[PDB]
This record gives C-alpha cells, structure tokens and sequence, in this order.
C-alpha cells in the first residue's frame, strides 16, 4: 500500500509477476478503456509503484503500474514521450500530446476504480496481469 496517499488513478493497476518481463504496449495503444471518454483525450501515462516487502525468516513484490491522464498524477508536468524512469508514456493516434486532457481527477466517494480493460487488437504485456 501507500504510506504517502497517492494521486488516484481512475484504473485499476497493471502487476508484473514475471520478472524480466518488460513494461510495454505498441505505439497508439495502452489508454484503458472509460465510459464517453472521447480518443481525442486519450493520451497519458502508466506510472510504476515499486512496492518493498518486509523481511522474514521465510524466503519479491513486483511493481504494478497505475494509469494517468496527461497532465495529472504525480507526473502531471513532464511532457510526454520524455524518457523518465517509472513513466510510460501511452497515447490514442487521435490524441494532441501537447495538451493535457481535459479530464478531471477522481474521488472521494464519488466514484470507484474502473477495472482496466483495452479495446480488441490491443498487444497486452506479457508477464504482467491486469487487475479485476
Ligand atoms: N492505494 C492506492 N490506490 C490507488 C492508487 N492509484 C489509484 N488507485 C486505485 O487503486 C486501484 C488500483 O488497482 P488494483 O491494483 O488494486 O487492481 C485502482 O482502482 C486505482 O485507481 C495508488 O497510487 N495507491
């Protein structure tokens, strides 16, 4: 969890659980899928939570990403495509990456996380599994 409240995402997150595997999708695709959310405004970034374990006498957890919207989250003013460790940059081929979308963040208990889901064609990353 957080000890830190984090910026919400309004996906549920993506979780490796296949080390070496890396973190990718294929130019135009990897904006989750949300209700009446025009492509225009389909463009951000899958952010990764490195998670820490504490040590036993027993015998490893592996980071699971969370989606933003460009220009919100906790990289709300890095401009997209720049290369930064955590951040990977996603985006719909009808998108302007120079504006951030016109999407307003959520919470309280207004409204819940949205089970990650991509539309028909989409590559999914091998090695990791999508929450819900
Ligand atoms: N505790 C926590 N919840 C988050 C965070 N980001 C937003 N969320 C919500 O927590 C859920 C993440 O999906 P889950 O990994 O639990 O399947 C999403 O529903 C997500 O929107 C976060 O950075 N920390």
């Amino acid at each position: 969890e957080f000890n830190v409240v984090p910026y919400y995402s309004w996906f549920s997150g993506i979780t490796q659980f296949q080390k070496g595997k890396e973190f990718e999708f294929v130019e135009g695709q990897g904006v989750p899928i949300a209700p009446g959310v025009p492509a225009t405004e389909a463009k951000g970034y899958w952010y990764r939570h490195n998670r820490r374990s504490f040590k036993t006498a027993d015998g490893q957890l592996l980071p699971r990403w969370y989606f933003y919207y460009l220009g919100t989250g906790p990289h709300a003013k890095d401009q997209y495509g720049t290369d930064i460790d955590g951040v990977y940059w996603v985006a719909s081929n009808q998108a302007d990456v120079n504006t951030p979308a016109d999407i307003v963040d959520r919470d309280p208990s207004s409204d819940e996380a949205i089970p990650t889901r991509f539309p028909p064609g989409t590559v999914l990353p091998q090695g990791y599994y999508i929450e819900g």
